[PDB]
């Protein structure tokens, strides 16, 4: 669930989802080339993760609503029976934590056309 993902972001970190709407080569719609930094790699993994999520029967990363708890700055995925929800919550929680731990080089903000994003 895209809504849950952005709420899962401010739980683990300080930067809201808007800080990431367009950063590096992979944060934001689609993605190409090689990640530029640690954060961009966070996004790179998240995408490959959603791509994986689609290989799960009746599993759509945008709409699927999972279960999780936030004891700031702690995230916990409670699902264990529902694979999609489990796997999907996993993708988001990983990304959210990754984002908060990674640095934010405002320089790599909006370089989608630079030679770096092959
Ligand atoms: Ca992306």
């Amino acid at each position: 669930n895209l809504i849950q993902f952005k709420n899962m972001i401010q739980c683990a970190g300080t930067r809201p989802w808007t800080a990431y709407v367009n950063y590096g080569c992979y944060c934001g719609k689609g993605g190409s080339g090689t990640p530029v930094d640690e954060l961009d790699r966070c996004c790179y993994t998240h995408d490959n993760c959603y791509n994986e999520a689609e290989k799960i029967p009746g599993c759509n990363p945008n709409i699927k609503t999972y279960s999780y708890t936030c004891t700031e700055p702690n995230l916990t995925c409670t699902d264990t029976a529902d694979t999609c929800a489990r796997f999907l919550c996993n993708c988001d929680r990983t990304a959210a934590i990754c984002f908060a731990s990674a640095p934010y080089n405002s320089n790599n903000v909006m370089i989608s056309s630079s030679t770096n994003c092959q």
